[PDB]
């Protein structure tokens, strides 16, 4: 079978590879409708967590199952699926701690196009499919649907990782997909005042749409100070972090309030640090907690947010700013996250 | 001053008291617009929390300062302020240990209407205004505000008691004013199906408004029976009690799934105990948390429900059925919550 | 192979049933050390979780590993392991949303002489044993390990649920050998003042080793009486319930602060309802938080308390009161539960 | 009066000021035992939290009432009282918010030589004596007592703020007094192996005392690869920073597992950042919390540390080894601060 993949860092193309075989507990699944993710630019091109060869990319399909093992009890070939993009082994030490997302190692819960062949290919394997697949509900279409593996879950567990109270003035810096999620998040979560941090006028728009109630620009002047002087000088309760770089974290420090939380999730690809100011944080004292984690999976997230976009509480659709067709599109796609032009959120490829 | 007070139980009218004298950190406040609450039902004709004489009632007022002692600071005469229902004493130990509702003994926070002449009088007094009192934005009709120190806290800290997580099933039982408020709630910390258990026309409707995807009328049958039917026996995650009675507990516990949580809020007037069914709490076990708690109340509360309101988040004034104008009509709109009639859900009082 | 049963409610005896066979991911295990539990008399005397017929009982073993499945990594033949009294299915939406306990439905985690034959046979099979088994270290004694599959794991969780904060006063209601366990727990979570409700005197004894500063003795008078006495009027912060009835948790609420946790851990055997107290419990809004929730288990678990008895944080030999050696000795243990000898606290039988 | 003061950046001496008088609502005390501080040579020689000018130091008392003010209810002159190094100002939005430690802005709690003249003078001034002191038991000495304010509140909250759970395996670097009172903290939070990370002999002794199982002294190689060493590569559960630098911070990510807390209590004296490694913090996503914050203070955390204290769980005497007579010692013992013999934990000086 064809596959889209890393050939090594800096080096994309299609390759040849055996089609894959379940297991008794897995699925294979053909994809029906994908998307690329600027996690896969950091991998290929920043190699941002080390080389690799060969490794077909993506991580983020709605799919139609094709063969299932013996002991799959409630997926059958032909039913439409939403993947997460993480999917763990669920018999683990770091499950029966309460971090499925590191079952196997830090980051192993996230397989495909981490250690695992991914879904840019024309089939690919599902582990433990009871686990680790959702029906996807007919109602819900393959666009918005293919935005539920990553970009949804990601970015409201940044405003998870915020810990947001009901009430609380919040910023969110970064608003790409994931950073539109995370407003939409902090939303749902019972935020009032949203600040949204970003430069591109179509992701400002839309992040008024989600719930974003000051948009702030660096044109305006620094960005803490805006949202110090927005706040007559008491900074903001929660900030989430859904993009910038390893100097991020320092804007959060200076614009939060002492006794506080951080919440990241943006994927740092380059840079052997990040700095935390020492004065800003309270000279180590200041409980500005900071938190940095890779999104949940598995079946019963998914199923969470289906259910959120089932009942019309989020509608991801707005995301998806271009779409394409077929599978020689994936190229086109993931080419369109690497040089990213002034409207795009995220593309979308169909297949069927 | 006039007041429309409880002369002792089974029994209200009007009084005539001496109007209240701020000390050094006290401001005393005239209304603006008033709201009577199901609470001072119970405690006046059911005796709920004891015998009283001659206690102003009412606890939902905004106001306008008139007079403030001499180590207030944050507010002046003129202000407009939303005033909690909940003013505690904040230099207490329940206040060193994170239950400011409890300051000073259980319950003891909750003053107006339980140990303090209430809002319906010429004035009021507000114990240390600083900690107390919220501005008022005039962008916020009164209509709307005066839901803010009740029945927004109060329903808010339902769905916060019930421990809600994104994409949760809930059910809120009780679609009063509170419950109303608990839909909104249960829809701002991410819940996604949403049953409201209700049988009232226009509560069941503005339910649907405020989030609910599903109502639960008990004359189509045990309304235990219709939930877990309609989740096909698996029952909700979490529940929230805004209404009912002693033996609404029981219902809780046999529609919610093992490891859960049920948060009341309801004021229960009557009855010796609250009975938890052995077997279906698990034979002590399951995991079935059970919570019941007074609304958070003081400034930052409110300005937190204000941020609410004022960034569009939620619209309390669905909740306001009938208004009146003038402080004599105080008296006609608390008797129309000891006898509700069905297109009622929560009357407002705007004086002149 | 021989087992000693349940054969139906109010009858035990010997019976003989299959060797079980282990699946590819369970093993065999032969038991070294066995205890009887409380639990198994509510179970077969007082019908509480419902008839059965021929259920081999016991839930408490160190065993030898006899046979593992063919995908069984971690164990092999010969191995000497803690076995946990909850032995979930690992692979369901209960531990996706971190509730093993419940694992395939309310209390379905625990299998042994709850859903499955238990451990008072020649053999007995443990599902999942790379999830649900762990390494006994050589320098913990048999009669100390067979105390961690249950009554440290069940009374740590009491004082877990209980929710302690450092120098809380904690009272422990009810000292057989969960509630001795649920001392040592407040003790090894922070508590400064213990009560510890009791009145045998080798009991009281224990709990005074084990970290209790006050012993209350109904005898003595009312036990809420004595503790409101001792504490001036103003209650205890948190509360375990280790022993007693349905009628215990009336006693908790009237004894605790508002804005707290009691923590239940008792098998409830009779009684329709659990009454709480509508007064006392602040007319449903005292913040008088209520848990009640069945022990974990699986391997983690066991290591996490293998560590505590290892690193000499907890002795819990000090439980045993009685050691006998041999099969034909299960059942003689077994009666001492259903008829407590006064020097009794938990007896263990050690087989060749 | 007469106090011993920070001059300026890097100087220090006796000083003349004018003895305090209380507000209505504060004390004035005259200390019976006190000692210094590794956090005032930061503030002095390192200029860590800016330039003073004759601030009078120290933070650490027990003292006699001598005077209050006329709204005080709890306290009287003549009353031996322990004072807590935070004494917040309780009426503020952080307190509000739970974050006394920040009441009136980050780090603002703690007053005593931070932003007010400290306990090193013939007298010291208390806001809030009802709010703010502690009445201390007869049968507590004074050498014990004085470790209460600081060095235990301190030592716990670094315990505290690392997220301990039962039996987790816990790494304290740094074992001067506040890290010591950590290892007991984790002890009393239910950790299973503790390491300490140490190098001074008397220090790493003590550590085991107060239940340490595991001393890690730098001269014997990598510490972090120490701890890989002891725990199979799999890293330790938790850590708490007691001590060290900025750079510590790495070594804390380094060694711990994915999904856990690193809780960190260390003043920070110097250096512009806090470095954090992208690679080993799970390129933002490891799930690695990080916290850093102020002790707890103010009456009730006071008399939560005297319980454990009264009660015996932890016996704060074996910091104590220095102890001199005289207000002409304050100098001396401060400087034994700055040049650390090798026998020294804590000195303490007796004033009556
Ligand atoms: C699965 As990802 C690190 O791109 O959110
Ligand atoms: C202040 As109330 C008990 O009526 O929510
Ligand atoms: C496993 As049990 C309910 O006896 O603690
Ligand atoms: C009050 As301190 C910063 O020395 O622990
Ligand atoms: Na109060
Ligand atoms: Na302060
Ligand atoms: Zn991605
Ligand atoms: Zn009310
Ligand atoms: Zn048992
Ligand atoms: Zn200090």
């Amino acid at each position: 079978m064809k596959g889209f993949a890393m050939l090594s860092i800096g080096k994309v193309g299609w390759i040849e590879k055996e089609k894959p075989a379940p297991g008794p507990f897995d699925a294979i699944v053909r994809p029906l409708a994908v998307a690329p993710c600027t996690s896969d630019i950091h991998t290929v091109f920043e190699g941002a967590i080390g080389e690799r060869h060969n490794m077909i990319l993506g991580h983020e399909a709605v799919g139609e199952v094709v063969e299932v093992g013996s002991e799959v009890k409630d997926f059958k070939p032909g039913d439409r699926v939403v993947v997460p993009a993480i999917t763990p082994d669920w018999r683990t030490s770091e499950v029966q701690r309460g971090y499925h997302q590191h079952s196997g190692g830090m980051l192993a819960g996230w397989k495909f196009s981490n250690v695992k062949d991914g879904v840019f290919g024309e089939f690919f394997h599902v582990n433990d499919a009871d686990m680790n697949l959702a029906h996807l509900p007919k109602e819900i279409p393959l666009e918005a649907a293919v935005m539920i593996p990553d970009m949804m879950t990601t970015g409201f567990h940044g405003a998870e990782l915020a810990n947001i109270k009901l009430g609380d003035t919040v910023c969110v810096i970064g608003i790409g997909p994931v950073g539109l999620m995370s407003v939409a998040g902090a939303n749902h979560l019972g935020a009032g005042r949203i600040f949204a941090v970003g430069s591109r006028k179509h992701c400002c728009d839309i992040a008024l749409e989600y719930g974003a109630t000051d948009i702030i620009n660096y044109k305006n002047g620094d960005i803490v100070e805006q949202i110090l002087k927005a706040t007559d000088g008491k900074g903001v309760d929660k900030v989430v972090i859904a993009g910038g770089d390893v100097h991020t974290f320092a804007q959060a420090v200076k614009m939060i309030k002492p006794g506080s939380d951080i919440g990241n999730v943006n994927y740092l690809g380059e840079g052997d640090n990040i700095d935390i100011p020492r004065s800003e944080w309270g000279v180590g004292m200041g409980h500005k907690h900071i938190h940095g984690g890779l999104c949940p999976g598995g079946r019963l997230r998914m199923e969470r947010l289906i259910d959120l976009v089932f009942y019309k509480r989020v509608d991801p659709s707005k995301l998806v700013t271009h779409v394409f067709r077929g599978f020689d599109n994936i190229e086109k796609a993931f080419m369109l996250m690497k040089d990213k032009p002034k409207d795009l959120i995220k593309p979308v490829v169909i297949l069927a």
